[PDB]
């Protein structure tokens, strides 16, 4: 019956008979046509859907602004609220807001897909803190992920708001005017001013939603519908219904009930209301710890600590305290701390008040200790600590911030009296079972004992007995979890045996000098410097080549006006396509049952391989009789809406029959015929006879998800004449989309056109699978004579799409005692997934050499078919894998030689003039110069001894340092692959329209082409415009990949402009002072054509793989990278302190864009080598929930200090304006972090007496780090027999 | 091309021109329409000369394409257009032309 | 370079789809831009003749 | 199946433009009153030369 009234961007919104299942993110985009708020992941993780919620409190008479993720907000909970969106704060047609201006002009957008989310986080903080500190801004951005920029640009923009040659003019930014901000809509203030008691009701066929606005009403609805969930923030229930198949027919969702918002400062503690957000609790507790004595604020410190790392700011401002406590997540960070602190819950029912303790039995949901079905949590009591009462909280995860815990803990002690006899003890752990667990029996046995090391040894063992983990346990990481449990117990000992020394120094002993670093955690600050050339006096001041010109679409990224593929409006009567994918790794499809699915609401069609017949293949789209991996396409469900399609897809019943063998690993794939790729240089077998030492070793390397922020997206629109299709798709290869769609429809290419304006990141993962999906989508569209849209959710996308190839490298190395590798016999193995990969092996081998001359070399490679998602090409294209393995070989030799890796790197380096394994002459002057400048700027030698100084002084924390050189050759297989084309029109007003085969993915290609046009035609960039990329305008264009897009399309764009000048030479000479409008007009008047095709034939390139020699590369991008880290030997955490990068780029066409490519590549590499990890079960299922969640780098992961230098220009008359195409280059430089961690672990291994075989694999995770730092805790843990259990992973 | 189909059958005549000049069936040629995004600065479709003048421009483009493909066509006289186009791409010869 | 005009076919013209067509398109595009919306203008036969 | 301009599908949220035309051959426009017209259902805007 009730109406849903709220505001969005100042404008009233009324929905009558509203569906209560409607979420805000869909509503904004589809119903309000506000497409700036984006879909990234759909679980609150990435912050792409960040918005501002505003509410008036009629009691306190103040407007409260908080951030939130729109993907989890149900619109029925917005009654009387004011949503603000990226569009709301400014636009190009109104006026640009400063946050929008600065994030763009600081070059903080590349692909731009994360920009609106960043803007709304920044904007929201500024509305609460107009004069902020940088900490407050970076804390707000804790939940905001970016895959392109590396964060530094966004942090520079944040600094401009903080009181305290460049890429951007900070002084030119208009100042923030807090008095001229958006007024909170006055009507909502009037609505709140009358405290209506009317309980609101919304409904549909599926759901009934009750919003009680009083406590009396709330309890009345809790009696009626006892099993209905009380929705507050929807950050627990929301993700469960979204992808754990849960459904609630009745929802109770109360408004701000004053009893649930209580903040009572009691005599013996405080009572916090169940409706308070976690962010509000953090403020309340941060306030009291600053104004009460430390003796009483012990519990509030522990909660503060874990609230600092709990998700990001968006989830904290949504999630409620009561919701946290009641939802009882096993990996809850707060509940273990609450468990140990004698906290009690204030319950309330219709039939009265009640109070129960928050104990292990409550956390394990024992009915007699739980809430009754008819009652609610009103508030929680958290008492003040007494004298000699101490509490600590610990946690470890994949990264420091915005990531679920692997293990966490709360631990309390009580001594009383003052002596050292322990009188109470509660020790709770999370992430080690289905619920939070208290070691009640261990603690009972420890009562009466003293606080000494003899307690620890026994306390560790009976804890290890009590908190048992089966080797098959959910989450995996069993051996690591075991260690963390006792390693936190060790840290707790040290914290307590220190506050005791502080308070009572004569009785208790001082800590061991080397041990003290265990207590301080690894915090952060973000410093950076950017060196580059700035030509110059010779050049015309309006020539834009060399200048740091902002990305053309950058401000539109900031305002949300940039249209990405799904942002295209609803086409009349369009349908939606979604796929049923395989749930088995290698099985026979015995049957499919579409009966229930076909009958369901909105369903137009469901296609199997049968229904595609002879057009189910290219150069198979849907599975036929067998499946060969999880995530393979099986059915295509077509419906009138997205929800209807997803619903019907879940009721498609497929039954399988598993098949042997189930091949998952590379070793398993090695047991018909694979083609070999080989490089022979010198004579390896004779070299092995004349070397001081021989060394065998290997390293495995994990894959990598692309994690483009824009998921796979397309709109396929049939014209309704001559079977014409228009295909709008986020892809890197329009020509391939054209071909596969045309082929599928059995049409000539002239009927199918593919159009691409922009792609929200790609990195290689928007090519082959994109076309398969576009082919299937276009089949449906043609079949039903309707436009069809296919956009994948993040889970589907990661499963359906591939990743980077996992590698295995095997090497046998002969070397001298000074560290010269005179013989090397290399083997590469790529994990291909279900299909072939060999392109990647080839580039692996050709770029394997990197910075080093290997005078006798035998490099061999083989792609390996497994039953996992079919992996694709990735930014780096074999080099990140092939380079790491040679550095691994170098590091193992260094160890045997007693020399540092950097001495072995410099002794094996290519000389100024030298030759590659494939007989190409190279000028490695800039390789050497990059290495030297990187040693100098980083002050390597001085920091080297500072790290050795630290390591000799610290036992439980170590630092490490590494430097790595870069040679990234650029060049495709052949001349035809590197050809490119453009089309340039000059209109009679003098304005220019240009286009070309290249695709904007965030790399700023289109910006560079306008810079090229500006130079060549001698006109401002404002006078040139580009719409996008199309097969209708420029045919037969090659893939946008290989670090050469701007490089090659730039030459074609140049070619077109020069053709136009040749024609206009007569016109220009007769009127030198004339404008372009005059020249264009007088050209038309004299019948001179003002349209021209541009063309570049391509770089000459060849490779004879029989002989193993050729000229495949046009030029070489050189560099070096130094990185420093500190590790936590107890937990396995690490911090990246500093990273210095020097890079030969030739003459940069745009140093803002080119520096942005280095940072992005570097951070994408850093992730690959450290924190990015895909977990697969023994049955080939990808794990995607809990601590198994996949984590790209965040702001917390970004190096604290970052220096980037570009080497002065080098003159290369074979490329566009002597520039070098980077983009892929910097990825490998992130292994500097890998080897810095490798060094740090070696320091702990040397001190402790652990010599010999140190092979750490990539990704170098906290699991791998901590288990490498062996000690009494690693040797102590329980261990299972290898084959006695089935593991969760590997 | 810059010309507009008003019912006078201009587009039909341009495909007839393309069919003669490239020596291919009319079924192998397609036209979608007219656009300032593809062909700039086009004069009015009037004066009894639309097909007349746009036909000469369409002819001009086809001949430009043959000049480039003359090497390709002589080495393989029996070949199809698919073969000639493919081998043109393989040898970095442009297959787009203004008329 | 910001404005593109696309024409697939015309259902007869004979000279009468030039100057007034552009006037109407100019006015129509002013509205579309003003309100940030697609705008369609199709005349009835009486209006058209007048 | 031949698509003419008005045969193009409804674009999402598109508006419609129609003209008020002159009913006199040579006269002065002493005034225009858009008051009733502006208040009526669906009306987004009415433009004069102003
Ligand atoms: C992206 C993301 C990251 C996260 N990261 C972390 C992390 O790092 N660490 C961590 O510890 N947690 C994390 N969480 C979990 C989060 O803290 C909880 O989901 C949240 O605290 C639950 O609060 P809520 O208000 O959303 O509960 P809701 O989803 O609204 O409700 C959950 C349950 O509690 C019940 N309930 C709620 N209020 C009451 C009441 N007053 N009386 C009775 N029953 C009630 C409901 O009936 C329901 O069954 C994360 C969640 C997300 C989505
Ligand atoms: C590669 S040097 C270069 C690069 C960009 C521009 C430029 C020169 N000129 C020359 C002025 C020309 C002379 C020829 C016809 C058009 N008029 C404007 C400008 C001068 C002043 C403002 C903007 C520009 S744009
Ligand atoms: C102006 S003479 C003219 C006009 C139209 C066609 C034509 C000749 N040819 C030549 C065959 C060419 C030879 C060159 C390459 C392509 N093959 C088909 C045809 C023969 C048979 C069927 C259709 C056609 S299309
Ligand atoms: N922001 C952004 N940068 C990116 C990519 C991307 O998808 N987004 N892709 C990379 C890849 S894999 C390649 S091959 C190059 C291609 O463009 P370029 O040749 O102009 O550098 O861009 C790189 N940089
Ligand atoms: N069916 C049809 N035929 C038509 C017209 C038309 O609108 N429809 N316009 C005429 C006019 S006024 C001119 S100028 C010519 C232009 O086309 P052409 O030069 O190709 O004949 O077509 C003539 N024939
Ligand atoms: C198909 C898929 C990926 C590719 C990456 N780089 N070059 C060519 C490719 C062809
Ligand atoms: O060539 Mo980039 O898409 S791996
Ligand atoms: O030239 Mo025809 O439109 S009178
Ligand atoms: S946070 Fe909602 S889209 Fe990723
Ligand atoms: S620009 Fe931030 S995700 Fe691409």
């Amino acid at each position: 019956a009730s109406e849903l009234l709220f505001y969005v961007n100042g404008r009233k919104v009324i929905e009558k008979n509203v569906d209560p299942e409607t979420m805000l993110l869909p509503y904004l985009r589809k119903k309000l046509r506000l497409t700036g708020t984006k879909y990234g992941c759909g679980g609150g993780g990435c912050g792409a859907c960040t918005v501002m919620i505003s509410r008036y409190n009629p009691i306190t008479k103040r407007i409260r602004h908080h951030p939130a993720n729109a993907c989890l907000i149900p619109i029925c909970s917005l009654y009387g609220a004011a949503v603000t969106t990226v569009e709301g704060i400014g636009s190009t047609h109104t006026r640009i807001h400063p946050v929008q201006e600065r994030i763009a002009k600081c070059h903080g957008t590349q692909c731009g897909f994360c920009t609106p989310g960043m803007v709304m986080s920044i904007y929201t903080l500024l509305r609460n803190h107009p004069e902020p500190t940088l900490d407050q801004l970076t804390d707000a951005l804790g939940g905001n992920l970016c895959r392109c920029t590396g964060y530094r640009p966004i942090i520079d923009a944040c600094k401009t708001f903080c009181k305290t040659p460049k890429l951007f003019a900070e002084e030119e930014f208009l100042p923030l005017d807090p008095t001229q901000e958006l007024i909170f809509p006055p009507e909502l203030m009037i609505m709140a001013e009358k405290q209506s008691q009317r309980t609101r009701v919304f409904g549909s066929e599926r759901m009934m939603w009750f919003s009680p606005v009083t406590l009396k009403e709330l309890l009345e609805f809790k009696f009626k519908y006892p099993q209905a969930p009380v929705i507050m923030g929807n950050t627990s229930v929301g993700p469960e219904v979204k992808f754990k198949g849960v459904f609630h027919p009745v929802i109770i969702s109360p408004d701000r009930i004053e009893e649930l918002s209580v903040v009572n400062h009691a005599y013996n503690g405080l009572t916090l209301g169940a409706g308070l957000s976690l962010a509000q609790v953090k403020d309340i507790l941060a306030d009291v710890v600053q104004k009460l004595p430390e003796e009483k604020t012990q519990m509030y410190h522990a909660l503060l600590k874990h609230l600092g790392t709990l998700a990001g700011s968006q989830i904290r401002n949504m999630a409620s305290l009561g919701g946290h406590i009641i939802s009882r997540h096993p990996d809850s960070d707060l509940n273990p701390i609450l468990a140990v602190g004698n906290c009690t819950l204030n319950l309330l029912s219709k039939e009265g008040k009640r109070q129960i303790p928050l104990n292990e039995q409550f956390l394990s949901k024992c009915p007699n200790a739980d809430l009754k079905p008819q009652e609610i949590l009103v508030s929680v009591n958290i008492p003040y600590s007494r004298k000699w009462e101490f509490v600590s909280a610990f946690r470890q995860a994949q990264r420091q911030e915005n990531a679920l815990a692997i293990v966490n803990s709360g631990m309390r002690v009580f001594f009383g009296e003052g002596d050292g006899i322990i009188r109470e003890l509660c020790i709770s752990y999370g992430g080690v079972g289905p619920a939070t667990i208290c070691a009640k029996n261990s603690c009972q046995k420890l009562i009466g004992r003293h606080w000494n090391e003899q307690m620890l040894d026994i306390a560790c063992r009976l804890i290890l007995n009590e908190v048992s983990l089966l080797g098959s346990a959910p989450g995996g990481k069993v051996e690591f979890k075991r260690t963390l449990i006792i390693s936190f117990l060790f840290k707790f000992y040290l914290e307590v045996s220190q506050i005791l020394k502080k308070m009572d120094p004569v009785h208790y002993p001082s800590l061991a000098d080397k041990y003290e670093s265990a207590l301080e955690d690894l915090h952060s600050h973000h410093c950076s410097t950017l060196k580059y050339q700035n030509i110059g006096p010779k050049q015309h001041p309006e020539d834009p080549i060399g200048h740091p010109i902002m990305h053309l679409s950058g401000v539109k990224h900031a305002t949300g006006e940039a249209i990405y593929c799904d942002d295209m409006p609803l086409v009349d009567q369009e349908l939606f396509l979604t796929f049923v994918t395989s749930s088995r790794a290698h099985a026979k499809i015995v049957s499919i049952d579409l009966s229930e699915a076909l009958s369901m609401p909105g369903v137009v069609d469901i296609m199997t391989a049968e229904h595609l017949s002879d057009v189910n293949s290219f150069c198979k789209f849907l599975a036929t009789d067998k499946v060969f991996c999880v995530g393979q396409l099986v059915c295509a469900v077509l419906a009138d809406s997205e929800v209807q399609a997803k619903r019907a897809a879940k009721r498609v019943k497929i039954v399988y029959q598993d098949l042997e063998p189930l091949i998952l690993t590379i070793e398993e794939s090695i047991q018909s015929f694979k083609p070999e790729r080989k490089l022979e240089y010198g004579n390896v077998d004779e070299a092995f006879k004349v070397v001081d030492q021989i060394l065998e070793g290997e390293i495995h390397m994990g894959g990598q998800e692309h994690f483009y922020m824009e998921t796979q997206s397309m709109l396929v629109v049939p014209k309704g004449e001559d079977q014409e299709m228009d295909v709008y798709v986020s892809t890197q290869f329009p020509k391939y989309i054209q071909d596969i769609v045309a082929s599928t429809l059995k049409l000539p290419a002239n009927k199918v056109m593919c159009h691409v304006r922009r792609v929200g990141g790609a990195f290689g993962g928007k090519v082959l699978k994109t076309g398969i999906i576009a082919a299937v989508t276009a089949f449906a569209a043609n079949k039903h004579g309707r436009a069809v849209r296919c956009v994948l959710e993040r889970g589907e996308d990661m499963l359906i799409t591939g990743g980077r190839h996992p590698y295995l490298g095997k090497y046998k190395a002969g070397f001298m005692n000074d560290g010269r590798i005179l013989a090397l016999d290399m083997e590469h193995y790529s994990n291909a997934g279900a299909s072939l990969s060999l392109f990647v092996i080839e580039m692996g081998l050709l770029k394997m050499d990197n910075a080093y001359k290997f005078p006798n070399l035998r490099c061999r490679g083989w792609a390996c078919r497994t039953n996992l998602p079919s992996n694709t090409a990735f930014r780096g294209f074999g080099f990140p894998q092939a380079a790491l393995i040679t550095e691994s070989c170098i590091t193992e030799v260094a160890a045997k030689c007693g020399l540092s890796p950097e001495k072995v790197r410099i002794i094996n380096m290519y000389k100024e003039i030298d030759q590659t394994p494939y007989k190409q002459e190279i000028n490695a002057k800039n390789l050497i110069q990059c290495w030297r400048e990187c040693m100098a700027m980083s002050s390597y030698s001085l920091r080297k001894v500072a790290v050795e100084k630290f390591n000799a002084e610290n036992y439980w924390k170590k630092k490490g340092l590494a430097m790595v050189p870069l040679k990234f050759p650029v060049g495709l297989g052949s001349r035809a692959a590197g050809q490119a084309a453009a089309l340039v029109h000059i209109y009679l007003d003098g304005s220019v329209l240009v286009t070309h085969g290249g695709i904007e993915m965030g790399q700023g290609v289109h910006t560079k082409m306008i810079q090229v046009v500006s130079r060549e035609l001698r006109m401002p960039m404002s006078n040139v415009h580009l719409r996008g990329t199309s097969t209708e305008t420029v045919p037969n264009a090659n893939i946008s990949g290989g670090s050469v897009v701007a490089d090659l399309n730039g030459l074609a764009v140049k070619d077109a402009c020069q053709t136009l000048l040749k024609r206009l030479e007569p016109i220009i000479s007769k009127n030198p002072k004339g404008t372009w409008k005059d020249w264009a007009q007088t050209a038309f008047d004299e019948s001179i054509n003002l349209s021209a095709v541009g063309y570049f034939r391509g770089y000459e390139s060849d490779m004879n793989w029989e002989k193993g020699e050729g000229q495949p590369f046009e030029y070489f991008v050189y560099g070096a990278a130094c990185s420093e880290v500190e590790i936590d030997c107890l937990t396995g955490d690490h911090k990246n302190i500093r990273t210095d990068i020097v890079m030969d780029v030739g003459c940069s066409i745009n140093p803002a864009i080119d520096i942005g490519q280095i940072e992005g590549a570097f951070i994408q590499g850093m992730g690959l080598y450290t924190i990015e990890e895909l977990n697969y079960s023994p049955q080939g299922i990808l794990h995607t929930r809990g601590p198994d969640q996949y984590k790209i780098p965040a702001i917390c992961d970004m190096p604290t200090e970052l220096h980037i230098a570009l080497l002065p220009p080098s003159q290369n008359s074979n490329t566009l304006y002597s520039s070098k195409g980077l983009g892929e280059s910097g990825v490998f430089l992130g292994c500097s972090v890998f080897f810095a961690i490798h060094d740090a672990v070696s320091a702990a291994r040397q001190e402790r007496g652990l010599h010999g075989p140190l092979t750490l694999n990539s990704p170098l995770t906290p699991e791998k780090i901590r288990m490498a730092c062996e000690d009494k805790f690693t040797k102590m843990i329980p261990r299972d027999e290898p084959g006695s259990y089935v593991p969760w992973n590997v």
